[PDB]
């Protein structure tokens, strides 16, 4: 399938270059799979979202996304238009205040809530988790990002937007989970994209078009939205039988396009991720 005039997001992790603009990827796209947002959750009424979006769980007042970074970060894995995904399902999982804060504490019992709801749901080709979220270092947040992805979920985290290394944030610097850093359209690294051995792959975080609350769209920059094109990419390789939840992190550093990305420090992979698809 070929999706024309797509965000140039879209058209990288499909491209063995940059510098286009149509996004091509097996109609399969995602079918059967699960993907948890854990953010401020999800305007699942969004037309983009087509009725594959749904609410699981709140830690406040609301279920709501009243500030609009979960839904964008949704889109960016499973919408129609601005997703990797575009047929899986989504579920939200609302750790973050409309502000964008969380307690760790709330976070940790978001992600052990992962491991157990996807009990709960039919996701036949695997299920995944995108985490655009993290501070400081914590062992107790590693050990739940750890315990979620043991639990077989492929989980992606973000960096951190500090250009740091990300050893010193969490859940960033977990070993076991996918930790996401952001390149730009012209596969420079993101001025603010944290660095370090830790990091396993890299995905588009400059200037990302996704959608927004209000049944709107927007273009913002992060690790945050690096993070999501990588789970949105683990779904649609899982569904497409290539790799497994415990497997699909270093499946997509496997066939990453290498060494194609500027400024990266000595010590960081030179990894970009790439669906490998041949029309």
């Amino acid at each position: 399938a070929a999706q024309t005039n797509a965000p140039w997001g879209l058209a990288r992790i499909s491209s063995t270059s940059p510098g286009t603009s149509t996004y091509y990827y097996d109609e399969s796209a995602g079918q059967g799979s699960c993907v948890y947002v854990i953010d401020t959750g999800i305007e699942a009424s969004h037309p983009e979202f087509e009725g594959r979006a749904q609410m699981v769980k709140t830690y406040y007042y609301s279920s709501r996304d009243g500030n609009g970074h979960g839904t964008h970060c949704a889109g960016t894995v499973g919408s129609r238009t601005y997703g990797v995904a575009k047929k899986t399902q989504l579920f939200g999982v609302k750790v973050l205040d409309d502000n964008g804060s969380g307690q760790y504490s709330t976070i940790i019992a978001g992600m052990d809530f992962v491991a157990s709801d996807k009990n709960n749901r039919n996701c036949p080709k695997g299920v995944v988790a995108s985490l655009s979220l993290g501070g400081g270092y914590s062992s107790s947040v590693n050990s739940a990002a750890a315990r979620l992805q043991s639990s077989g979920v492929m989980v992606a985290v973000a960096a951190g937007n500090n250009n740091a290394d990300a050893r010193n944030y969490s859940p960033a610097s977990e070993p076991s989970v996918c930790t996401v850093g952001a390149s730009d359209r012209y596969d420079r690294r993101s001025s603010f994209s944290n660095y370090g051995s830790v990091l396993d792959i890299f995905g588009p975080g400059t200037d990302i078009l996704s959608t927004w609350i209000g049944g709107s769209t927007r273009s913002i920059s992060g690790t945050s939205m690096a993070t999501p094109h990588v789970a949105g990419l683990a779904a649609y390789l899982m569904t497409l039988g290539k790799t497994t939840a415990a497997s699909a992190c270093r499946y997509i550093a496997d066939t990453a396009n290498k060494g194609d990305l500027s400024n990266i420090p000595f010590g960081t992979v030179n990894l970009l991720a790439y669906n490998n698809y041949q029309a």
